């Protein structure tokens, strides 16, 4: 399913073009902004362990989550990709793990060498 859809499907979005972090945008978005370092941003998601092994969402909080763009408070595959995003596009981002958490990984969450696979919908963004 999704996953293997990005793996076949997707745009790759790096600088290095190394296939890091790809991309499928699933629903359209408005306007011409995105969002630029700094920003404070408005989203909500569904990640997962690409071996379908935990699910996180916001929805479990019951509120969107919010970041600043490039401050270091996500992970770089993030930065990189919700910075291509419109405000009310629904993509699909597939990451590998020098884009996320790496061979060290973030346990018990994250095990070494994680492939992370995340939908993304962007709600708002706003200037620092
Ligand atoms: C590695 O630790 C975690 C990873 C992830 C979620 C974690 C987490 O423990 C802190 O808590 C979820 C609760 C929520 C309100 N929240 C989000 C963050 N901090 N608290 C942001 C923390 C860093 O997360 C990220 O950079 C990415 C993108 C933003 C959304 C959360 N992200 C995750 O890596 C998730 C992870 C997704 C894959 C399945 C397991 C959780």
């Amino acid at each position: 399913g999704a996953p293997a859809t990005v793996t076949e499907q997707g745009e790759d979005i790096t600088s290095k073009k190394d296939r890091g972090v790809l991309k499928i945008v699933k629903r359209v978005g408005n306007g011409e902004e995105t969002p630029m370092i700094g920003d404070k941003v408005y989203v909500h998601y569904k990640g997962k362990l690409s071996n379908g092994k935990k699910f996180d969402s916001s929805h479990d909080r019951n509120e969107p989550f919010v970041f600043s763009l490039g401050k270091g408070q996500v992970i770089k595959a993030w930065d990189i990709g919700v910075a291509t995003m419109k405000k009310g596009e629904i993509a699909h981002l597939l990451i590998k793990p020098e884009y996320a958490y790496g061979s060290a990984g973030s346990l018990p969450k994250i095990p070494s060498n994680a492939t992370l696979f995340f939908e993304i919908e962007l709600l708002d963004f706003k200037g620092e």
